[PDB]
């Protein structure tokens, strides 16, 4: 619970939560005939892998879940570079072994097509549910990317009361899902849009590299705000 | 509070209070024409069942609820072999009076069937909401009773912050029910399984054994996950 | 926010903002065509009453809110006789000036009938929601008002840690009208029954004596048996 | 993040936040067919915003990011006159920019058009969502901000448990959307409503006047109440 490897383990296990949980959601409930969760039931269950894993496993690594905020925590003068890839790599593989887990139990229902449903895939233009622009996933994933790393700064200074980040961080997370799934189905975390682009299999990992260096300049533009303006005291 | 028979006393509230206010919003309002609550609103409703009553009595039982859960406590060296057995059947006689008050209630509405309706029981295959496999079903329990049981070990932990376990346990549950109603009902409960199945007195009864198994298995593999990779320090 | 004059406004204050709140989503949100809020917006506007108002005025009265609480706290020993009444008239007077000002607001829509929509009153048998019976009725809030207690004491314990009572009670709240509303439209509180019933001003007022006697009662027996059952320690 | 420009940033970056997230969750998923989020899915949004800022930078600038609420604070009481205009300038300035971005990646959409969907705006009479009279909206905005500020002067009281106040103030607002949409769309905040009816470019503009002078009047009387009548001691 502080030696590396079970850092390691702790975010791989976060990230595979998130990706199982919210990715799940949205494959498995939202769409069911008459009584489905919707939009914002997945929302909710997003913004729930990360409250309860923070809690969970949060004392253990910080937390973190998603590249964009490592990477973004770095930026800000809150986590060391050099622990910055084993943490990444280890969010990537929990989400990896998340999605084929999710992939196995999705195929279990008669007519379940990945690729043809997206399989919960991060898209724009063509492939944003609501059909927006490029310059649309751009803005919306910039702005929410920043926010977050700026509300996971905040909630985890110094002179916040302790103990209630994980609700901060998560309630943030459902937030932006909220927002932003007509848009691009919602990234802000480049190891679940991997994760889940493999099994979709085509167009998603085509459109894959925008959801690595969108919200990562989000999330470090988030963490520089912090660090720079709001920060001293 | 603490001599036994209050702590079995709590832990058969408890699970009264799980069965009769998960499987009730399930049998009286996820299905209401036009403004019913949905899968969503059900698995909101399990959630605060559990995070009332572990706010409520878990500083005198620990606030289990569930068979699985204290299995996965004693394989994740928090809990002893001893205690285990009075608590399952503490919480199967909780759930079991919750189902049969709620069967008298549910009763009060002309064309109600138990049977036919299914009575909020899990199931598989030809059981399963969604039509899942049997497959489907036994990955989707076994993942999201170890994940569970992760979350409870580490929200639990030494070094998590004091006070905020049940908000964590209790918004897992609910994630756990917004993932996987479609797949099973969401059971991760054998004690909530069984007090449903008696009155829907069929095919729910006939599958039981499998909403045994499977999240008392997943429930372990949670706990071990804890105590043999995340817990030293 | 000690002398009882600054105690019995915070309950007015509280139950004003109860009826306000609930009522007020029931009447003006939740059956609004498409994007109305559903009976799951209405549980959740009735809970966030209660936890809100807990945390604003819980340190001044104790932040009860109900009658039916502050009896069932009278019976579970953790308050004083000689204040139930003046609690309850706070309370009563608060929800009907907060029924008031909903009717009004409620009156500036063209079509808006309280006597014919029910104006968001508890009924039951041909006054049910769903059309249960009398006896329905009568096994949920007796249910609901004593797990209501249960919680209310619990989550209040000497031993549950401090500042999350408002969260726990809020949310009980929310878990009860996700049950119940198909029932009886959710009462466990004689005055926000009441209150509403002024203004439907028909069949609401001629079966309002059960929606005093079934939640006092219910709340009594939840307080009974966590004074005899589960405090001692 | 304690001299007054990294207070004013603070207040700028949480009305931004604010009003991108509940004003963008209602243009761009609230009505998004089949699976959008609804009222009940926006109340949540705005709610979440104040949550989480409240949380990131309440501890920097109090974290008002509403007009109404710095004005009611001042009436209670709890913040110098001399700081109000500041804050009511940076709460303005955020908003409008956060209007500015979210009109760009709305119109990434075929058809989308501010003027005539209303742009989120706060409107009466006629431009009330469900078409209620210019009194209803009077008499809800009043008594939702007197209540809001009561909230917020409560859960920041010197007894109230510390470190909840973010929960008690966030949940509020989700309240108050929860009951208030179908009359006004729900302001309670001033700048909230500048920030969107500057983009509407019309009738928005026309009646913003009202969405200042009657959450401002409201904000003051709940101060006052708090101040006055609940808080001595
Ligand atoms: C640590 C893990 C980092 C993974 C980054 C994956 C980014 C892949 O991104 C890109 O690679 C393909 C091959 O060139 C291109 O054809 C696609 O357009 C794709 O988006
Ligand atoms: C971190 C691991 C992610 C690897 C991302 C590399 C994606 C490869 O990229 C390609 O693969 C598809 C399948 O052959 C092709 O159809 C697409 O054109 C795509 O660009
Ligand atoms: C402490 C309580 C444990 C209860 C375990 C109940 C498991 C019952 O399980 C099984 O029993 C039946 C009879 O053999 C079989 O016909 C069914 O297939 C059923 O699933
Ligand atoms: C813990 C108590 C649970 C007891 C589980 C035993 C279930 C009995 O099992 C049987 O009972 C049904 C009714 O007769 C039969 O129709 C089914 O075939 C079922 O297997
Ligand atoms: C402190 C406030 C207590 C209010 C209790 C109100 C109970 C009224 O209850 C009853 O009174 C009427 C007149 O007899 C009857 O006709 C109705 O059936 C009604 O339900
Ligand atoms: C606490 C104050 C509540 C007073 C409850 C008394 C209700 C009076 O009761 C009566 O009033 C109605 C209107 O005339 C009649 O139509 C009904 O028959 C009803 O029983
Ligand atoms: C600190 C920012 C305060 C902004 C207050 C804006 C109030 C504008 O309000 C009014 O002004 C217009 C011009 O007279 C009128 O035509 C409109 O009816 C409008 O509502
Ligand atoms: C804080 C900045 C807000 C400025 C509010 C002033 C609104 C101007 O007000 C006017 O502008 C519209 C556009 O020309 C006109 O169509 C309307 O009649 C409106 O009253
Ligand atoms: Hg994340
Ligand atoms: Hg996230
Ligand atoms: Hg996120
Ligand atoms: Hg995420
Ligand atoms: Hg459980
Ligand atoms: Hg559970
Ligand atoms: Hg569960
Ligand atoms: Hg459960
Ligand atoms: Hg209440
Ligand atoms: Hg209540
Ligand atoms: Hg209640
Ligand atoms: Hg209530
Ligand atoms: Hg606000
Ligand atoms: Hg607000
Ligand atoms: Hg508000
Ligand atoms: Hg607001």
């Amino acid at each position: 619970a502080s030696h590396m490897f079970r850092k390691l383990a702790a975010e791989s296990f976060g990230t595979f939560w998130l990706v199982f949980g919210g990715s799940g959601s949205a494959v498995l409930a939202a769409g069911f005939p008459e009584l489905g969760i919707g939009f914002a039931g997945v929302a909710l269950a997003f913004g729930l892998t990360v409250l309860t894993m923070a809690f969970a496993v949060g004392h253990i690594s910080g937390g973190h879940f998603n590249p964009a905020v490592t990477i973004g925590l770095w930026a800000g003068g809150r986590f060391p570079a050099k622990e910055v890839v084993g943490y990444v790599i280890a969010q990537v593989v929990g989400g990896i072994v998340a999605a084929a887990l999710l992939y196995l139990i999705a195929s279990g229902k008669t007519g379940f097509d990945a690729a043809a449903s997206g399989f919960a895939s991060n898209g724009y233009g063509e492939h944003s549910p609501g059909g927006y622009s490029m310059l649309s996933a751009l803005v919306v994933e910039l702005v929410l990317s920043a926010g977050f790393l700026l509300v996971i700064h905040g909630a985890t200074d110094k002179f916040a009361p302790a103990g209630f980040a994980p609700i901060a961080i998560g309630l943030a997370c459902t937030l932006i899902h909220l927002i932003s799934i007509p848009v691009t189905n919602t990234s802000v975390n480049p190891a679940r849009s991997t994760a889940v682009a493999i099994f979709q299999g085509g167009w998603a990992l085509e459109q894959l590299w925008f959801f690595w260096v969108v919200p990562i300049v989000g999330g470090i533009i988030g963490g520089l705000i912090y660090r720079t303006l709001l920060e001293k005291r």
